[PDB]
């Protein structure tokens, strides 16, 4: 196994997957890891068990569809997934927690959002469809934006929304265009 963690890449109390050399802190893998369960194996190993027990997953599927489904369980650990590939980037940290705005010349956001607050809905298993999950991600970086204004840190929040948006792309098989 690896020796840091895969998702904020330092040393710690690391819970090993057993089936891929990738370690976790506990409340760095999502969800977080399971108490028992011998073997375990974490949510990269799951994602690609769900696309080769149907290759066809993989084909290209429209945006609007794929926000549409009900969060059964493997939309529930897709979009486990995709949060998880937002905290991989340490330009998350910025989104992480609950945000505060006090900016001469710009008002707040009328619907703050973050990414625990977003870590938090999904364990909680409040949202009932992918887009609700999707919105809610969108709209950190929409608020970011707003309120950022000509500053260039609003240069961030374009990053971050990068990283989703591509990952988005890849785990949900969206199809590709120019
Ligand atoms: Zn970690
Ligand atoms: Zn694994
Ligand atoms: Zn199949």
């Amino acid at each position: 196994n690896s020796n840091i963690c895969e998702v904020c890449n330092k040393w710690g109390r690391l819970f090993c997957c057993d089936t891929c050399p990738r370690s976790f802190h506990e409340h760095c893998h999502i969800p977080s890891v399971e108490a028992n369960k011998n073997p375990w194996s974490c949510i990269f190993c799951r994602i690609k068990t769900i696309q080769e027990r149907c290759p066809e997953s993989q084909s290209g599927h429209q945006e609007s569809e794929v926000l549409m489904r009900q969060m059964l369980p493997e939309e529930q650990l897709k979009c486990e997934f995709l949060l998880l590939k937002v905290y991989c980037d340490s330009k998350s940290c910025f989104f992480a927690s609950e945000p505060y705005y006090n900016r001469e010349g710009s008002q707040g956001p009328q619907k703050p959002m973050w990414l625990n607050k977003v870590k938090t809905s999904l364990n909680e298993q409040m949202y009932t469809r992918v887009e609700g999950f999707v919105q809610d991600m969108r709209l950190i970086f929409h608020n970011h934006k707003e309120f950022y204004r000509e500053d260039k840190f609003t240069r961030l929040g374009i990053q971050v929304q990068d990283i989703f948006e591509k990952n988005f792309r890849n785990i949900f098989a969206i199809q590709e265009t120019s």
